[PDB]
């Protein structure tokens, strides 16, 4: 069982790094412990939409969810499920809720699509060790082009009752000073105007993203993954989970690799060894696959950055109660196009996304996913009991993050005398959502657990290429970030040590 290079996980790390490879000649191997999805389901569509959520939408939960913010509308639609190898995984952490993608393409499957490059004044802070002059020449360019970012067209934006709740939280945001800017994506913005004029299949006007989408986004796996397997030297194995690593007595690496049905039953259990071995399982994936070899004795030259430096990018939810006047519509494009910049790079720091909702009924509400600068940094320590990497994250570590966003929500609300929601996360009376993420980072931080190329600290032709290498905080949706900086290290990888 040996194969050249190994990937463990198909996100936009794994992505990145298996196409570099095989465009290099090297037979690469990529492991995936979702499925690849392919199959149309019970309703002839391969995901099922945000009204409509069954087995499909969940991992390995015995019931759906609501989309975060929604519950009020959308709990009705909630249903008891099997246990399935399901897209979308909430994994529970002790006062954190992280949200990630089970399945080839990882979380381009289930993400807004939202491709935003980092500000370079705040990239420059948050890498100093990294040449931005490169970045922003070659690797920026790069990821955007692969990715298939494209923009919406201004015009149809403007006439189009799928983004009037992105223009009325425009108006509002404007009599508080404050400007708007539009958001590129990976969703064919041609397809979705065709789906608003009933031209070809709705997706994104059908209340379809966070369990996937069957049309129009331009998800890793007909990207970057797509190229890959084009290259004749990758291949994709799915429903195989590497749970350890160890160093061969000769310098490679050797995997322990469960594969298993789309119930959870193990079917086998197999050794996979390699030369070159990158991992691509996520900020949560990675990291814990590190803690847990460092811990049990099976990588013990790894460092104690292992498991530090985590954060969850300032994520905040939050919600404004609008004027009577100002309805935001009951047909929301599920795919957001607008954001608040109000991002400067000091403490007060606040790129709100302007958040569609899928009710699909009025309901007067405007939702923001707030991206905030908040210095709390959380660790992932080993649980060899349960042989689970714990993250340690308290709630009041959030109380930065829900600071700078109240604080501008506080001008928008002030200038326009308009309230809070306080029922739409519970009945706790909360305003903003301070135990979620969507967008983890850190875990294995470039140029602390790993050189400056995720080339991990203490052994050889080990690599970390994900959203664990970031420290914490990039300020926008981070998968161009994500993607950029993988260009970047697999190409000086391959030149260097391959
Ligand atoms: C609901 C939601 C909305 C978001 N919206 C946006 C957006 O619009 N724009 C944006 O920029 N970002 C967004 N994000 C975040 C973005 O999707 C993530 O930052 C990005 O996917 C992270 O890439 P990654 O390569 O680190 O890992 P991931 O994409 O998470 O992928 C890791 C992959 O590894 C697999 N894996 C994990 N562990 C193992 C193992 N042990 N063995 C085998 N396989 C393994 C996982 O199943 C997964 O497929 C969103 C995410 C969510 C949840």
């Amino acid at each position: 069982g040996y194969v050249p290079a190994v990937v463990i996980g198909t996100g936009y790390g794994a992505a990145v790094s298996a196409l570099r490879l095989g465009e290099a000649g090297v037979q690469t191997l990529m492991l995936e412990m979702g499925q690849l999805w392919n199959q149309p389901g019970p309703d002839g569509n391969i995901f099922c939409g945000m009204l409509n959520p069954d087995k499909r939408s969940s991992w390995f939960k015995n019931r759906t969810e609501a989309p975060l913010g929604s519950f009020l509308w959308l709990d009705v639609v909630n249903r008891n499920i099997d246990p399935y190898a399901g897209v979308l995984d909430r994994v529970n952490y002790d006062q954190m809720s992280v949200y990630v993608g089970r399945g080839v393409g990882g979380g381009s499957l289930v993400n807004g699509g939202m491709a935003v490059e980092p500000k370079r004044s705040y990239f420059e802070e948050i890498l100093p060790r990294v040449d931005s002059s490169e970045m922003y020449d070659r690797y920026f360019p790069r990821a955007n082009s692969m990715l298939r970012v494209n923009h919406i067209d201004t015009k149809w934006f403007e006439d189009t009752e799928w983004y009037k709740f992105a223009r009325v939280s425009r108006e509002q945001a404007g009599k508080a000073g404050l400007g708007t800017v539009f958001v590129p994506n990976v969703y064919d913005f041609g397809y979705m105007q065709r789906e608003a004029a009933g031209e070809v299949p709705k997706s994104a006007l059908a209340t379809e993203v966070i369990y996937g989408n069957n049309h129009g986004k331009q998800s890793l796996d007909k990207t970057y993954l797509a190229a890959a397997l084009g290259t004749g030297k990758v291949t994709i194995q799915t429903l195989h989970q590497v749970k350890t690593i160890r160093q061969t007595k000769d310098g490679g690496y050797a995997l322990t690799v469960e594969q298993k049905d789309t119930d959870g039953k193990l079917l086998a259990t197999k050794e996979i060894s390699c030369r070159y071995l990158f991992l691509g399982a996520g900020s949560l994936g990675s990291t814990e696959l590190l803690v847990r070899a460092r811990d049990t004795g099976t990588l013990p030259n790894l460092n104690s950055e292992v498991g530090a430096g985590w954060g969850p990018n300032g994520n905040i939810m939050t919600a404004r109660a609008n004027h009577m006047w100002n309805p935001t519509g009951a047909h929301q494009s599920s795919i957001p196009a607008l954001g608040i910049d109000a991002w400067d790079n000091s403490d007060s720091s606040v790129f709100a996304e302007i958040a569609p909702m899928p009710a699909g009924l009025e309901t007067w509400v405007s939702l923001y996913l707030a991206i905030t600068k908040n210095p709390q940094r959380g660790t992932f320590v080993y649980d060899a009991a349960t042989d689970r990497a714990k993250l340690n994250w308290t709630r009041d570590q959030n109380a930065p993050a829900v600071n700078a966003a109240k604080a501008l929500f506080d001008r928008i609300n002030k200038a326009n005398g308009t309230i809070y929601r306080y029922d739409l996360f519970g009945t706790q009376l909360k305003a903003f959502a301070d135990d979620f993420c969507y967008h983890p980072l850190g875990g294995c931080v470039l140029g602390k657990a790993t050189d400056d190329y995720g080339r991990v600290a203490g052994y050889k032709n080990l690599y970390v290429t994900d959203g664990s290498l970031i420290p914490g905080s990039v300020g926008v949706n981070p998968f161009v970030t994500i993607t950029a900086l993988a260009e970047r290290n697999v190409e000086r990888i391959i030149k260097q040590d391959v």
